[PDB]
């Protein structure tokens, strides 16, 4: 947090949450792109994860939006939070497991990359996740996935099923 830093991200997060919550879906897209870009840097990533309102705004937005870009950035943000115990937990608290489970619907290959690996990280590391995912319909969704997606996802998808049943 000395070249490109937490202090800044922390200062920007409220302004950005408010943008993600906007009625105007174009503004929402701009802010989703930014939150995605911040999520890419270790320092600012942590500022995102310590923000409950930010994380919920990212989860709502991912579920609601019709714009592929917003979906890709928003799921990518979550994918990035999911590399840290704190981010896993934040996704859990925000209602992201069902949100992510819906995204396993998406045609877009990068959106579903993000949803599947985030879920997988959750299944591996987050307490409550297996049951959360089962309760959201996760097993059916992942069997559907497995049966329709390309080779990049067969392994991770099959690892998720194996976790959800042992």
């Amino acid at each position: 947090n000395y070249q490109d830093d937490a202090e800044l991200a922390t200062r920007a997060i409220p302004e950005l949450t408010k943008l993600l919550n906007d009625e105007d879906q174009v503004v929402v897209n701009k802010a989703a792109v930014m939150v995605h870009q911040l999520s890419k840097k270790e320092a600012s990533r942590h500022a995102i994860m310590r923000s409950p309102q930010m994380v919920s705004a990212i989860v709502r937005t991912m579920q609601n939006t019709n714009d592929v870009e917003t979906a890709r950035c928003t799921a990518g943000t979550l994918h990035n939070l999911s590399h840290h115990r704190e981010g896993l937990l934040a996704i859990f608290k925000s209602g992201g497991i069902p949100a992510l489970v819906k995204m396993l619907g998406s045609p877009v290959d990068s959106v579903l990359f993000y949803a599947i690996t985030t879920l997988h990280n959750l299944l591996l590391h987050q307490e409550g996740a297996k049951m959360a995912v089962r309760l959201a319909g996760g097993l059916q969704k992942m069997v559907a996935l497995l049966n329709k997606t390309n080779v990049k996802f067969l392994a991770i998808t099959t690892d998720c099923l194996q976790i959800l049943a042992y």
